[PDB]
């Protein structure tokens, strides 16, 4: 885990959250798994129908699943969202609500995605990674693929534990698309380090 130094809430924070838009189904799992954060770290997830939220989500379709990381909604004006779910439904199972939902509240608690860890040195085929994302389904260009994936943090603006593969904060990667034969599975669930590392970040 990874979190940027800069973006860190207060610790002990209730961070509003408020929910526009959704299914009663897809908003109460939103919730569901985003409190799931609060049995480790020393932070707290208040969905709120009142007032201003800090963390306000949304559910455009199409739009792509993200989030601001962290105290970065505080920029964000209040006719926006700071984060948007864009594929849920009311067919979507629980293994895809804990996989996502945890992992974009994840970035709402300031952490950044473990592939692009300041401790890492991931062995991508660069080629074959241009090569598949530059078509169906991402259609990526080469300031995407650089940006999201090649590019790491470094060690001196974020607070880190060690890289681990299984975090929720870690997307998959084939090992057709490395020189290595190395890979990351689909990670749905809190890894260990994540329970720990988090708690480390928002210590009680
Ligand atoms: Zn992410």
């Amino acid at each position: 885990g990874a979190v940027v130094r800069s973006t860190k809430w207060p610790n002990g924070s209730v961070i509003t959250v408020g929910l526009y838009g959704g299914t009663p189904y897809v908003r109460s799992k939103v919730k569901q798994y985003a409190q799931e954060w609060s049995n480790y770290a020393n932070i707290t997830f208040n969905f709120v129908e009142s007032g201003t939220p800090q963390i306000r989500v949304t559910f455009t379709q199409g739009a792509g699943s993200y989030s601001y990381l962290g105290t970065q909604a505080l920029s964000i004006p209040s006719n926006e969202e700071t984060m948007n779910f864009g594929w849920f439904d009311d067919s979507t199972s629980d293994t895809e609500f804990s996989r996502t939902v945890i992992h974009e509240f994840g970035h709402a608690l300031g952490m950044i995605h473990e592939h692009q860890h300041p401790l890492t040195n991931i062995p991508w085929d660069k080629n074959k990674v241009y090569a598949y994302y530059a078509g169906y389904p991402n259609y990526w260009s080469k300031k995407d693929v650089d940006n999201n994936l090649f590019a790491t943090y470094s060690t001196t603006q974020t607070q880190y534990s060690a890289y681990d593969t299984q975090s929720i904060m870690h997307y998959s990667i084939s090992s057709a698309l490395t020189t290595n034969g190395f890979s990351v599975g689909n990670n749905s669930v809190l890894s260990a380090t994540d329970k720990q590392f988090i708690a480390t970040v928002y210590p009680r």
